[PDB]
């Protein structure tokens, strides 16, 4: 059976990620863009604009935390829908791990919708930690060959960039920018932590390269009063969601891409990272064409 | 590897499922009432019924209602998602069972049936509904679902006898939900006899007619392009639904009888349920601990 190379470029918004995925493709390679048309029209009306307004009305003391949460949470569901459908449709085509016959470059991974942004909004106070763990419990099983590229960019440059690379409905909120950057840095450490054999349950009381301190992983965000029982321990339901989190992240192949450079520099840097990435076989011979069409149809219908 | 038997008692609420299950190498995992009332959020059922009421009364709009209603389904289904997640690794291939697990509801009640009924009640968008559908976990081997049977008025009698905290006796919601489970049963038989929704879709414009399956609910205007075509994103979500439901094993329990009988009935259906092996030697004890701990912590 032919082989497939899947690469999900992810990380905080505003680093020039979407531009370099396109440059890469401009060079048997297909792109799955951000489903902007779904966010703007098909799933709901101006979801991004709705998200920024709600957070703003919250920070302004114009709505309550509960009003904000109800709105922020439903908005997250609309944002992640195209990501879940894509994963569920692609799943039965992915075979065991292995020039690929096909290279699929995705603009973000389901965890951006089911973990990272919801965690950042929790930090921003417009979502509850229980809702964040409900999304995490729904993260789909990690398929073989899940290569994820996370980006790095100094904060001052990112700030400067953001004042440029905004989004229709987006308001420049640097508290949110800081939150999302911290959430993705914790993600990176968590994968490291897990692959070095870390056990969050063993290290709970304590709340490439060497094994990170659990306090430097995502597990640290879930030490909130709402999830702790009278005896000070986490309720079993919340703890099992962390077991799920650990299970999902430990089989992923994470890489860091430096965005503090020109678009062409980023493309070439990503191109070399692409050599040491895990491929998989496809489950059937006609998987490649079928997969080619899914990406192109998704792109055509939702790219914007 | 020892064998396990999972049984998910599902269907519209208020038919006597727990009355029968509590009269029943076998653990029972109750519904997560404490999570709904306290752990996940404060009084989730009250919030759900109050919001619909307000919308019914015109005190709020369809959009305000949808945001609150959708957000609440997330709290309602959480314990079911984690449970399926943590259990999945232990389930082996199709196979007296070492253990029998009687679950109070399957994730599809939370990620498909209730959201669908709420859409049918005007307080949930069909796009939000297909997002929950897209997240339904893969159907593990040996997934046996028991659905209820009961004439509407006896069901209304039964419902009146057991309101949950914050619930308001809504006959429109009772019909919506009954409709959804009826369609659900027809949908499984449709898929099992070889039905292809994409092929039978035009009909909306030996197996049940697609008009009597869950597919008919998604011929909703919000999901269609100007030419009437379903957008591919939604079509892909319908492909997932078809995939998840076809491999389920459905069993019908007549509730229109006595608790002794209903309970007797449940035990008889057990003979045609499919068993599976567990994945490790230590799977049985761990699955046992999981069930007792879920019950102890979230069963009220
Ligand atoms: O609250 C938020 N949720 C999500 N979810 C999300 C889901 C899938 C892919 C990308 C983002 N994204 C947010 C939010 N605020 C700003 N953004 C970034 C918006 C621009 C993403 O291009
Ligand atoms: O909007 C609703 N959503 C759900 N979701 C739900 C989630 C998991 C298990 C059962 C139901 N349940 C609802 C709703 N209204 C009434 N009920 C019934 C509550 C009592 C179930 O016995």
């Amino acid at each position: 059976m032919p082989t497939l190379l899947r690469v999900y470029i992810d990380g905080p918004h505003g680093m020039g990620k979407t531009t370099t995925t396109q440059l890469l493709v401009a060079l048997d390679i297909v792109y799955v863009p951000e489903p902007m048309t779904y966010w703007r029209v098909l799933g709901a009306s101006e979801t991004i604009a709705n998200i920024y307004t709600t957070q703003h009305r919250l920070d302004q003391g114009e709505i309550s935390a509960g009003d904000a949460a109800v709105v922020m949470t439903s908005a997250q569901i609309t944002m992640g829908m195209p990501y879940a459908v894509t994963d569920a449709v692609l799943a039965p085509h992915i075979g065991g791990e292995a020039p690929p016959a096909l290279t699929l470059i995705f603009d973000r991974h389901p965890i951006a919708a089911l973990l990272c942004y919801p965690a950042a909004r929790y930090l921003m106070g417009s979502m509850t930690p229980q809702a964040v763990l409900a999304f995490v419990a729904l993260i789909p099983p990690t398929l073989p060959g899940t290569n994820i590229v996370l980006g790095a960019l100094p904060e001052d440059r990112h700030i400067d960039r953001l004042a440029k690379r905004q989004r229709p409905g987006e308001r420049l909120d640097l508290a949110m920018l800081a939150a999302i950057r911290r959430v993705y840095g914790l993600l990176a450490n968590t994968v490291r932590y897990l692959q070095c054999g870390g056990s969050w349950r063993e290290d709970w009381g304590q709340l490439a390269g060497p094994r990170p301190h659990i306090g430097d992983t995502l597990f640290t965000l879930f030490r909130a009063p709402e999830l702790l029982a009278p005896n000070g321990d986490l309720y079993n339901v919340f703890a099992w969601a962390l077991d799920v989190l650990a299970k999902r992240l430990r089989s992923m192949h994470v890489f860091i891409l430096d965005y503090d450079q020109s678009p062409a520099g980023c493309r070439d840097a990503l191109l070399q990272l692409t050599s040491g990435m895990v491929q998989t076989h496809v489950t059937t011979p006609g998987s490649i064409p079928t997969i080619c069409d899914l990406a192109r149809t998704f792109a055509r219908e939702m790219g914007e």
